[PDB]
């Protein structure tokens, strides 16, 4: 039946290091893992389109969504069906935080697009590396950072909020502890 | 105010020819005109990506929507704001017919996605160049679903669609378009 986990945070939060440590830790426990990421896990070329100058926030979200739709269908759901722990470094919450809270797109529209895009697939746990925004324009990063924390307040059983300024090995231990019962 | 017009139909239906003839007609009347098209009017790389890559219908629709979102904001809306007649060779109805009726995506979700993508911009008239796919065989079934989808769209919005027999001579089609358009000029 598989287990779906995601990592979230601003760039430079350690989200990527923790994703990779978590995969190693599960693979060293002998259990099959698939490590993936967004953007690009669905449509690797999306990275090009995303860099378009002056891209509207609507277009930006739709590009992330096109990647995400492919990613869920071709990578994530097949991996879960094989009984893998699938870990995504970024998933839907990244859009909600960056394009919703950061760029100001309406959350309900984002969720409706996502409903089909993701086939309703939600992570069992999402580890949010909460990084002060200055350590990542600043106003945008503040909105995005706070957005992530709003998302975590709204779904307090799914989100595990971690202080990204802690040493890496302490963050990893905290992630491992959250995960032990779901083994 | 500007006036937004679209052309729709199967590939090979004559859209691209009729869009050019309609633009020429409007130029002959001294009316400023902007000709554009989808896919690629917003994000040219979406067009070229989808030439050589086949994706889930959902992903394809979402890429086309990103293109459309950019197209509306950077090209169509600024043309209309300047008072141009903007003509697009393909717009939302393409996705509905091809990704909806053709590939099976649910129409109301497609329209909800489109609502913010397009900022609610609808054409005043849409000219549908209707013909059978053979006039543009298991591969034919997709195109028949798409062709029939377009006809379903048209019969649901008879105030917006004008349906033309695309198998007719190019000039006859053009004069019919002009007659439908004259009450709006
Ligand atoms: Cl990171
Ligand atoms: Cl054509
Ligand atoms: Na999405
Ligand atoms: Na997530
Ligand atoms: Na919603
Ligand atoms: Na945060
Ligand atoms: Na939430
Ligand atoms: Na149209
Ligand atoms: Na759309
Ligand atoms: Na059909
Ligand atoms: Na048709
Ligand atoms: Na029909």
């Amino acid at each position: 039946p598989g287990l779906f986990l995601t990592l979230e945070g601003l760039d430079g939060s350690g989200k990527t290091t923790q994703a990779r440590r978590l995969a190693a830790f599960l693979e060293a426990q002998g259990r099959p893992v698939l490590l993936t990421r967004e953007p690009g896990g669905g449509l690797p070329e999306v990275r090009s389109l995303l860099l378009t100058q002056e891209l509207s926030p609507e277009a930006e979200y739709l590009l992330f969504s096109a990647d995400r739709a492919e990613h869920v269908r071709k990578v994530i759901l097949p991996g879960l069906a094989a009984g893998k722990v699938v870990i995504s470094d970024r998933y839907l919450d990244s859009s909600l935080a960056y394009q919703g809270y950061g760029r100001g797109l309406p959350l309900p529209w984002l969720r409706e697009v996502a409903r089909e895009a993701t086939r309703g697939l939600k992570p069992r746990l999402t580890f949010l590396l909460d990084l002060p925004p200055e350590a990542a324009g600043l106003e945008f990063f503040r909105r995005t950072r706070e957005g992530y924390l709003a998302l975590a307040r709204a779904e307090p059983g799914r989100f595990v909020v971690l202080d990204a300024t802690l040493p890496e090995e302490e963050i990893a231990r905290a992630i491992q502890a959250h995960l032990r019962p779901l083994l």
